[PDB]
């Protein structure tokens, strides 16, 4: 369940 910490950085994961 990390799919929208994206809302900093969306290529980490």
């Amino acid at each position: 369940y990390g799919g929208f910490l994206r809302r900093i950085r969306p290529k980490l994961k």
